[PDB]
DNA sequence: AGAATTGCGTTCCA
DNA sequence: TGGAACGCAATTCT
């Protein structure tokens, strides 16, 4: 049916755009059964035929995969917490604030190199899988896009070090503030059979690998990341809250911006 | 001084 | 319903 033609469909845009041939390609419904394990280019539709899911392995230039991951694992070495953010966020205030992390080494490495430059490779994903997500995007505040130097207003860093359980990530959950599907990019280096994301309710296993991007949406379907035995799994969350569109902003960081509006009451 | 706890606040779901 | 949770600390303990 409209299936084998809507996979050729995607196939087309995503291989001239990125200028790769994605071999062994997948595709299925949010309905029917996914696939136990994925390790080529996959894709999930609803009866829409609009895409819920994007896997497409190996799109960032290894030079590239090299440089940022010796500088993350330079820059998350004299880090305390395992997760950083740049850009904005709206956790527990009724507004959007600046990160802390934005001011520290991370989060401007993040912001005035790697969101740049990864940036492109988000607007090469969007253009193929979901047009109306970019489409979204554009329509936020321009101190956004200004900020994070990125489509996305808001970006998570993971650091995944082996036998770490009590990481976010490694537990089952849902990123219900999600209002559009993420864009998933992973660095470091680990094995083909650990370090996957697993969607629970689907019983599908995602193998990422450094290099590879994921786009699917963190606040429907719930999602676990796997132990890792060795090595190291980094992993950039490119994501945008619903209090990005509702909530205000006031240019500031989080307890500096609630004096602010508590005074503009 | 640590550490341990509490605080401000939003949103969810077993 | 009340703990838990993509923040981010100031207060209160040993
Ligand atoms: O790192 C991954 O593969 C998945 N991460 C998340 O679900 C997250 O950061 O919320
Ligand atoms: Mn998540």
């Amino acid at each position: 049916i409209n299936k084998k033609s809507l996979l050729q469909n995607l196939l087309s845009k995503c291989k001239t755009t990125f200028q790769q041939s994605f071999t062994n390609a997948n595709i299925t419904l949010k309905d029917e059964k996914w696939l136990k394990n994925v390790r080529t280019a996959y894709f999930v539709c609803d009866h829409d035929g609009s895409v819920e899911l994007a896997y497409l392995p190996n799109v960032l230039p290894k030079e590239l995969v090299e440089e940022f991951t010796e500088k993350f694992e330079s820059i998350q070495t004299g880090r305390k917490k395992d997760t950083g953010y740049s850009g904005i966020l709206d956790n527990s205030m009724p507004f959007n604030y600046v990160t802390a992390d934005l001011s520290q080494e991370l989060g401007q490495y993040l912001s005035e190199i790697v969101n740049p430059q990864i940036n492109y490779y988000i607007s090469k994903l969007l253009t193929c899988v979901s047009s109306r997500t970019i489409n979204y995007l554009v329509s936020l505040n321009d101190s956004y896009y200004a900020l994070n130097n990125c489509l996305y207003p808001s970006t998570a860093f993971n650091s995944l070090k082996p036998s770490n359980d009590g990481h976010r990530i490694r537990k089952p959950h849902k990123d219900n503030l999600d209002i559009t599907p993420s864009s998933l990019f992973y660095f470091g280096n680990f094995q083909n059979t650990e370090g996957y994301l697993e969607l629970t309710d689907k019983n599908c296993k995602v193998f990422v690998q450094p290099g590879d991007v994921l786009f699917f949406k963190g606040n429907e379907y719930k999602h676990v990341v796997a132990n890792i035995t060795s090595g190291w799994r980094i992993g950039l969350v490119y994501f945008a809250h619903k209090g990005s569109k509702t909530k205000p902003y006031y240019e500031d960081t989080q307890k500096n911006s609630l004096k602010i509006h508590k005074e503009t009451k």
